[PDB]
C-alpha cells in the first residue's frame, strides 16, 4: 500500500524508510533517474515540482515531513496525547531546521563553509541533548516513553552529521547513547546494515 | 490560558493570531523588546534561542508551525480525518516553504533580489490555486469543507505577498476569492481591521 518515489539517494527519504522498516511495514520503491526527472513530465506532476512523492492507497503525498507525520498518525507514533504530539512536532521542526542548513552546506558552499558549520554544530546539537535530559534522563525516546516519527528523523540527522563531522557527538553523551540504542533495534539494525541503505549515497552531489 | 511571546511585529505570529481571533479565543500578548532579547536572558531560555514562544497552561511551545498544529489539534481545525489531516499538513509545508524564501528576500537581499522574486512568484502561487480548484472548485477552504490551521497560514502568506507585489493575485481568481471570503469572516474581519494587527509592522527591518 506504500510506495516512495525518490532519487537514488537517502536524503529526505532516509528517515521515513527507517520508520517503515523498524515498524515492520512493506513498501515499494520507485527510483527516479536524473533523466526521467529532467524529462519534465515527473517534476511537472509533482505539486511543488519536487520529490519525495509517496503513495498510500488512494492517497498521494509530497514533502518528507508530511509523509513522516502521516505515518506517525496512522501507525501510532505521534505521542500518547495532544501534549506529546505538540512536543513531537516541536522536535521535528528543530530537526528540519538543522537539516535545512545541512542541505545548504552540502549543495551551496561545502568546501568553503564546512569549518564554520562544524564550529557552529555544538550550538545546534545542544537543544536536543537538553530535551533528552528532561525526559526520563535521556533513557527512552525524545518525547514520551514510546517512539515517534521525530525519533527516526532525529536519528537520521545525528547519523549524517557524524559522517560530516565525526566525533561531533562525543560531548553529548545522551545523544550518543540515543543513537546507539535506537540503531540497535532489531529491524532498524538489519535495515541500516542492508545494501538498500548502505549502498545509497547520502546526498545528490556525493558530498557528505 | 494562551500567551504568545514575540517581537512587536506580525511575522510568524500573524497566522496563529488570526486563528485564535477567528476561533474566538482569549490570549495574552507578551511583547519582547529589542533590548530584552539582546539582554541574553530570553534567547538563552528559548529551546532554539528563538521566538515565538507560546504557553498553553504549563505547556510551552516554540516554532510557529508547532503552535499552529497544536491549536489545530486542540481546537478541531485539522481535517475531518487522517486523510485530510495529511493534506492540511502538505499545504502548510508548502506555505512554510514560500514563507521561508519570503523571509530570505526581506532580510537578505531585498533591494537586489526583489525583481527576480516577484518574477518567480506566479510559479510559486500556482500550486495553491491548483489545490483550490480540486476542492469544491475553490469555493470553501484549502482542504475539506471546514477551515483548518493551514487556511489561516495561507491567508497570511497571500496577504503579505499582496503587499510585496500588489496584484500578484490577479492571475489567480480562486486565490483572490479565497482571500476575500476568509477576510470577511466576522471575527477575523474585525481582528484584521483592529490596531492590534494594523499598527504592527509585517517584518523586523521594516521591509515589506
Amino acid at each position: 500500500p506504500y510506495t516512495v518515489v525518490y532519487f537514488p539517494v537517502r536524503g529526505r527519504c532516509a528517515a521515513l524508510r527507517m520508520l517503515l522498516a523498524d515498524q515492520g511495514q512493506s513498501w515499494k520503491e520507485e527510483v527516479v533517474t536524473v533523466e526521467t526527472w529532467q524529462e519534465g513530465s515527473l517534476k511537472a506532476s509533482c505539486l511543488y515540482g519536487q520529490l519525495p512523492k509517496f503513495q498510500d492507497g488512494d492517497l498521494t503525498l509530497y514533502q518528507s515531513n508530511t509523509i513522516l507525520r502521516h505515518l506517525g498518525r496512522t501507525l501510532g507514533l505521534y505521542g500518547k496525547d495532544q501534549q506529546e504530539a505538540a512536543l513531537v512536532d516541536m522536535v521535528n521542526d528543530g530537526v528540519e531546521d538543522l537539516r535545512c542548513k545541512y542541505i545548504s552546506l552540502i549543495y551551496t558552499n561545502y568546501e568553503a563553509g564546512k569549518d564554520d558549520y562544524v564550529k557552529a554544530l555544538p550550538g545546534q546539537l545542544k537543544p536536543f541533548e537538553t530535551l533528552l535530559s528532561q525526559n526520563q534522563g535521556g533513557k527512552t525516546f525524545i518525547v514520551g516513553d514510546q517512539i515517534s516519527f521525530a525519533d527516526y528523523n532525529l536519528l537520521d540527522l545525528l547519523l549524517i552529521h557524524e559522517v560530516l563531522a565525526p566525533g561531533c557527538l562525543d560531548a553529548f553523551p545522551l545523544l550518543s547513547a540515543y543513537v546507539g540504542r535506537l540503531s540497535a533495534r532489531p529491524k532498524l539494525k538489519a535495515f541500516l546494515a542492508s545494501p538498500e541503505y548502505v549502498n545509497l549515497p547520502i546526498n545528490g552531489n556525493g558530498k557528505q
